[PDB]
């Protein structure tokens, strides 16, 4: 208690500084010099990112614990264009974030062993998100071989797509915990962080695929739909003209499913509204 609450006021004031005093400098590198022994920094700043319990956040207070990540958000900001870059890159994607782990964290969601399970990954998508928060994640993920990261079109599918229905196997499909549900539509909200995505999601929205179960059935492509609306809704109405283009033009047997999500769109808009001042007279022109 003591200890560790006294520790946990100082490692985030000196983090804090290393923005706040220092890096909104014509220049700081007469000082980044001296300091070039400089791991230790980075190696604390990347823990108090992806397992903050490792120092600090151990104390489970929601007021502090909760703010400590916007001092590593602004940090990482301050350091995008230092010219030190190239040191938090080999920590940050070298560690705890490597490119194909997040393909094998696939392996268990929801399971029996719960203890420790499944965390694993609730760490990365809280550590990228703030990372996105900070713009270095577009670097912190390599590119890949289309427009669309491929870590990215496939976690959709792999990490939630395929693991939200057991339509294979045919062992009844879960009800969900929420739990399951908010981790879910965390992984699907990094994903539209990402650029390319929309032309791939029209095909998992508008899939003609039903599943089977207590032994009726009714559509995936819907059910996914009608299950992870917001998370789905807001990533068709930041991008109203190529969205509202696939829904009109290129869907097809549509009526069990664009029926849906245009009523979808209008009401989450609507919902909305209240900041949206625009984006419905936008929608409404351009369906």
């Amino acid at each position: 208690e003591r200890y560790n609450y006294s520790k946990c006021t100082v490692v985030v004031r000196i983090m804090e500084f290393t923005t706040t005093l220092l890096n909104t400098s014509p220049e700081g590198w007469k000082l980044l010099k001296k300091d070039l022994c400089n791991t230790h920094l980075m190696r604390v700043l990347v823990q108090t990112l992806c397992e903050p319990a490792s120092i600090g956040f151990n104390i489970g207070d929601v007021q502090v614990m909760a703010h400590l990540p916007d001092v590593c958000v602004n940090l990482m900001k301050a350091l995008k264009m230092s010219p030190y870059k190239d040191i938090l890159e080999t920590h940050l994607r070298e560690k705890i974030t490597a490119q194909s782990i997040e393909e094998l964290c696939a392996v268990n969601l929801y399971g029996p062993d719960a203890q420790v399970d499944r965390s694993r990954l609730a760490a990365v998508v809280s550590a990228c998100k703030q990372l996105h928060r900070a713009g270095l994640l577009h670097n912190i993920l390599p590119s890949q071989s289309t427009d669309l990261h491929h870590s990215v079109g496939t976690e959709l599918l792999s990490l939630v797509y395929k693991g939200i229905a057991p339509g294979d196997e045919r062992q009844c499909l879960p009800s969900l915990d929420l739990s399951c549900k908010q981790l879910a539509s965390g992984l699907l909200e990094l994903a539209f962080a990402f650029g390319g995505l929309c032309e791939r999601l029209v095909s998992l929205l508008l899939n003609p695929a039903v599943l089977s179960t207590s032994v009726i059935h009714f559509s995936h492509g819907e059910y996914f739909y009608s299950l992870f609306s917001e998370t789905i809704n807001t990533e068709l109405l930041k991008n109203l003209d190529l969205a509202v283009l696939e829904l009109m033009q290129s869907s097809v047997d549509n009526t069990k499913m664009v029926s849906a999500v245009l009523n979808g769109m209008l009401d989450q808009s609507f919902r909305e509204r209240a900041n949206q001042k625009h984006q419905g007279l936008k929608l409404a022109t351009t369906i």
